[PDB]
């Protein structure tokens, strides 16, 4: 699917490693913000800045 490439669009459904004490959880890309500030939000409602090293789309 990708290595580190940001093809993440708002509405996407990915696994992101949210926090080290949780690991890869499933998040949702809400937006692409300032420059390369990816907005993803997990179902806990927390938005956070994702990066292509923290996000994997079906792979």
């Amino acid at each position: 699917s990708n290595a580190m490439e940001l093809d993440l669009q708002p509405g996407d459904v990915v696994k992101v490693l949210e926090s080290a004490a949780l690991g890869w959880v499933r998040a949702r890309v809400i937006r692409v913000k300032s420059g390369g500030r990816v907005v993803v939000q997990s179902d806990q409602g927390r938005e956070f800045t994702a990066r292509g090293n923290q996000v994997r789309l079906i792979e």
